[PDB]
């Protein structure tokens, strides 16, 4: 009146594995660039930026990053699309081609 009905069996517990970080959603942790957005605020843009997102665009470019590319150009230019424009905005291919490259490496903040 007292017999045992169990087993048992090894297992190792194999899972897959994906190197993917976005901040999907929100409401949650990894709040370390949701105060970043108050930067941006006191960098808007204007009418004629939007003119250079349309070059950047093209090769896929996201407005995120090019925003402070295009500043970058019109730093120099003390805001002239004119000469910067004489290339058809190059220096965004080649800005672009910088900061979209190499995004690993660093130390963390």
């Amino acid at each position: 009146m007292g017999s045992s009905h169990h087993h048992h069996h090894h297992s190792s517990g194999l899972v897959p594995r994906g190197s993917h970080m976005i901040s999907l959603s929100g409401l949650t942790s990894s709040v370390e660039s949701d105060l970043d957005m108050q930067q941006a605020m006191l960098t808007n843009k204007d009418e004629k930026v939007l003119k250079a997102l349309e070059r950047t665009r093209q090769l896929d470019i996201p407005d995120e990053k090019t925003m402070p590319v295009l500043m970058k150009l019109l730093e120099e230019a003390g805001g002239n699309w004119s000469y910067i424009k004489l290339d058809n905005y190059t220096a965004l291919v080649d800005a672009i081609y910088s900061v979209e490259d190499e995004n690993k490496q660093s130390e963390g903040s």
